[PDB]
């Protein structure tokens, strides 16, 4: 159901997600290399089920496709299999221990 | 030719989606996505709550979550009234909006 | 088959999504979200403004809505300049930003 390099995560409506970088990358060029890649950067539930799924690994912080404000966006983190919201300046990109990584989700096809 | 899951409706309200009330009890934030998510669909966003409302599925006087953080440990909710809506926000743990229960509604795409 | 309805675009940004600007005149959200639930779509979201304007679908100095809420009674804005987006918010009535109309721009899946 998803392309090659991509996953397919079992979690609600199941939907295709791939791990895009190891760097820790801002919101902006995150959201434009999800992009490129023929995909965007996953919303709030997609990174719930991903954390759920164990797809994403254990304190792992990436960013959500919502905005905080006019200059910020939120992140997730996900840790034993839980997940938590924060939200950092477009600019940011290390979530304490965390460097925030981009996370790409698609539809099936 | 079905065009939902056994369990959900179709909503004629943009592109059409399928949309089911998972609980008659007021939830909380998680337990709702996670129950959602357990039930191979989603929290309905914004837009379709908005046509939930419009088309009836979801009677008067009802408040729902919708998949949309207000901050880091808040979330909103919608409220649908006489063919209308009203948003507001509440804390992840709410299971109550004044009088109301906050009932979750999952959401997919058409089949 | 065509992977869009007639008048909708194929926008090749990210997932590869319908689009069609609903008015050339500054439009509320309220009725923005009306009129894209009424043609079959919805208001586009964060994301498919920025592949619309990285693909040059959206015009250079171009504000739209967007699906996601500022807050209760505000909603966010994109603004597309050269290849550049930029973030605004405004109350649910407003139809002019800055010297810019706030344009409706409807967003749905292809095939």
């Amino acid at each position: 159901p998803c392309d090659s390099g991509w996953t397919l995560i079992n979690k609600g409506d199941p939907f295709c997600a791939k791990q895009q970088s190891v760097t820790g990358t801002n919101f902006a060029t995150s959201m434009t290399q999800c992009l490129n890649n023929g995909g965007k950067l996953c919303d709030l539930q997609e990174a719930v089920g991903m954390c759920q799924t164990g797809f994403i690994p254990s304190n792992t912080t990436l960013w959500i496709s919502q905005l905080a404000d006019n200059s910020s966006a939120h992140v997730i983190n996900c840790t034993s299999g839980s997940w938590s919201a924060g939200f950092y300046g477009f600019g940011v990109t290390v979530d304490g221990s965390n460097p925030i990584l981009p996370y790409c989700c698609k539809g099936r096809r």
